[PDB]
């Protein structure tokens, strides 16, 4: 009968950005993938189609290389501007949502201007505005991680349809996915990034495991205790099974050496690690 | 300071069900892909690996195939069977969330027993369930639609980033992505599915769009005043540019009929059209 | 030592064009992902950096929308329209490769300019000219199809390392991945594109299959035989496993009726099927 | 008129394999994606569905397994191990090709064994036999390399549609592919991969380029000139583009610092160099 427009927001979507510092002969390379959408008083524009309040989203794009042209501290600090351009640039926009992943590059055998593509992680940045108020999120993506031994998983229950079998040792094989909110914009974001991903790392590699939930709460745990301005991680981690493979049949045996990487099925074991008192519902993680 | 575990889930994701029913010599094809998440208390795995209260994903996976056995007339009470085992089976587990795209295929000229995919959309249903409530979000994805005409986008804000030209006549091309709340377990859904399915297509083609947000609104709108037991449908479309090629540097014009279809960037509207005084923030969305 | 540059082509790769023809109120489109490249003397461009020879790849770009606007029947005119013109337009051009993949849409409900994307199958041509000769091969892909019976393999050799179980009742799954090469260019390209897609889905689905590469001969006989303009045709068909799930564990039997659709590994069966006393192994086929 | 069946092989394709070295506390990983495929009497298996030469994809698989065990060099020795095993175990497999993609590993903080995966490369294998003849081709996929500067593109043939204005300065990037074909077995495989690795990035890096064609020229050179054992390498060079945005019409100049990276479409350069007087056309670039 009656309908009403709810939650709505609009934007241009993967501006890839590669941004060049030469003011000497020594070259930097910055490589963005930038998100940007707008949130505000758009109700004409869905209801009659009205574009008044509607900034194009090809403008929308154009802004973000013309920023671009002044250079950036970082990433947090590249959406900071965005988001802040937007919301006091237009009475109607209150808010929004200014996304990007940065890609990393290494020097060729260290020249000043050849760079070849560290395709091992991909960090994440995510800035939203909300009237008076804004919070970052940082993270990071696609680093795989494997432990081949100094894992175990026994003493889970047992029911009609539980047929696997505990073990003292096997493959711990994940891919590190981890998002954590900053409690205050004052941050050395690049440093920060740096040490979280060596935290959870470290984590990883020397907890022995007697779950993937203990070794993802450990990873947390150490995150929160080394940052203040970190109020909450949460990580999403793919349990990607290394099977034993039988080779009884063929007259050998398997010392936990040979082993088939399924794709799918894999375990999905995911939590938020958080600073007791800290929020737990904030409108950030809605997307 | 106080490191606490927040918000958890765990189980497999990405079991690859094909179920075949044989009974008749029309055999019939069930294909999904599903996951199966559960959420209680799981306070000892994560600080202690304490494993007693984890029933193993490999578990969650074998429920799966061992229930196909039995049959299920739609994805939907598929999974509500999985929750509720889950949910009553274990005292610890007090909910979850399950999900599943749901692949279509077609007889090949009318096979009792071969067959051809359509990759044309991907259905999708996800069932949350928390403590004595539950709720069911289905969706459709996948879907590329386009209207060479009866687009048009002028009448926007221009400031000193802005370059983009007014049109009455554009091309309009996206990726249907939708997702449907329903408000009651009793529903025809197949049924519902195809219809919905039906109404955002017709809604999308029929209206003269001024705006990718308004063709939008129009389609949510369709579907929410069509069927009752749905609260609210979210959408989120990319604006799939295709650029009129300026081809008058070798002397042609181009009447709207030659287009350069760009990959990045895009457009990106979303917005929730919803049944007026429904919930403002279903829990099911966070995920 | 002494170094040599052998074989070379270069050109402008996946130019997408959406060609839309209205010059009546009945719209039509012809979507393709064009690729471009030039063979002939390029020595000097590879040894020297001198550029005279070489036509920018930028250009071979503004070509081929330059050419959509006078609009073409079918992909192979259009491909056989750019290969004529780089080839006659430059003396030191002596060939090249010009490739297309087609991408179906069916109207919305009947509607004059509202379509939707068909993704089950992909359509190819591929032309080759090499001085005063020229080449076409079509084909098809992304095809998925699936026999839930009606298959069987047995009789297989044993050796050390043979666990395989021999089957009179199993699935049959599979991509179809074909493409056919002409004897002339003289083809009703439509026509025979939609009749050898239609003789390989009849191929697959009655064929009683003893063997994947049965069924595959079986498939690419249907085609040589009914169709005179077609020398060879070349398929590459992966087994696409659906494991028969034991459920005993589970006190529960399985009458060929839940499987596991597992991702990797796949077989991969492939064979060329010729017209007796053609060509054994034209150039075409190393692009 | 008669059909025959022409060129054909089958086998196993993606056979995922993870192989652990733990005779000391120092594990060490080698994770392989294997194909196997064998050619030789196949005939009535395609035309009467008699299997009985056909030695199933499973037994291939589980041959792969099983020779893991045993432990490898390298992974072009563990496919000549399998290579020599098929084609000597079986009369009527006369030959067949093996194949591999290598996923590199790093330790973790220098880790016993806890490893992250190394993305930014991917190297290959692959190898044919033909009766006696033993034929390997090594390669690397997958590592994007970039120059910010000191490539440029002039002196092209401005037809009439060509738009593309001449540079002196360009960000040149690509993604290195490139295969190399050994003229003998005996090689230190390990070592070469690394050092034709160095020799591409290095050629890559430090040639001033005037063209794609010439950079990759002298990439290949440089490998012949320095590897008696390759007698030929193919490239495989796109040119991904990377505009320079016009920040003009903003009031702006861009020196060079601010680029859109596109996707498609993208220049594709490809070329053999080889040794002088070596084969033309190695029947293993058929595939």
């Amino acid at each position: 009968t009656k309908v009403v427009l709810g939650q709505n927001q609009y934007g241009k979507a993967e501006v890839r950005l590669v941004k060049v510092t030469r003011n000497t002969a020594r070259h930097e390379i910055q490589d963005l993938n930038v998100t940007s959408q707008l949130r505000g008083d758009f109700e004409a524009a869905h209801t009659a189609g009205d574009n008044a309040h509607v900034v194009a989203t090809d403008t929308q794009k154009n802004t973000v290389y013309a920023f671009a042209r002044d250079g950036f501290a970082t990433t947090e600090e590249f959406l900071l501007r965005l988001g802040k351009h937007f919301t006091e640039g237009f009475d109607w926009v209150t808010g929004g949502r200014w996304a990007a992943q940065q890609f990393f590059w290494d020097r060729i055998n260290d020249h000043d201007h050849a760079f070849s593509r560290n395709k091992s992680e991909v960090r994440t940045a995510v800035l939203e505005i909300s009237g008076s108020e804004q919070a970052i999120v940082a993270g990071i993506e696609g680093l795989t991680v494997l432990k081949s031994t100094g894992s175990e998983f026994h003493g889970f229950p047992r029911d009609k349809y539980t047929t696997l079998q505990e073990t003292t040792d096997r493959i711990l094989a994940t891919d590190v996915s981890a998002r954590w909110r900053y409690n205050t914009v004052e941050v050395d974001f690049d440093a920060v990034y740096a040490s979280v991903r060596g935290l959870l790392l470290k984590a990883f590699a020397e907890t022995h495991s007697l779950a993937l939930q203990q070794t993802m709460y450990e990873m947390g745990r150490a995150v929160i205790e080394t940052h203040p301005e970190i109020d909450e991680i949460k990580m999403s981690l793919p349990n990607k099974h290394h099977f034993l493979v039988d080779l009884q049949p063929f007259g050998q045996d398997n010392p936990n050496e040979v082993f088939y990487a399924a794709d799918r099925p894999y375990g999905l074991i995911e939590a938020t690690i958080q600073r007791e008192g800290s929020r737990a519902d904030h409108p950030i993680w809605s997307n």
